[PDB]
């Protein structure tokens, strides 16, 4: 929603984790797991970043691995 996004705090941590890991979404799987758990706590459309996340979950599942 274009409202207070509960998960956007955690999304910041994903983004910055990525920079701390040179964009290795592999290393940021931990913190992504936290945005996952954050996202799944709500009716997904509640949050913009979470609405990105269930797509990221599909992406990671399509990737079938902790790759990238």
């Amino acid at each position: 929603m274009p409202q207070k996004d509960p998960c956007q705090k955690q999304a910041c941590e994903i983004q910055k984790c990525l920079q701390a890991n040179s964009y290795m979404e592999s290393k940021c799987q931990a913190v992504i797991q936290e945005l996952r758990k954050c996202c799944a706590q709500y009716p997904k459309g509640r949050s913009v970043v979470c609405s990105g996340f269930e797509k990221e979950e599909e992406e990671n599942l399509t990737r079938k691995s902790a790759s990238k």
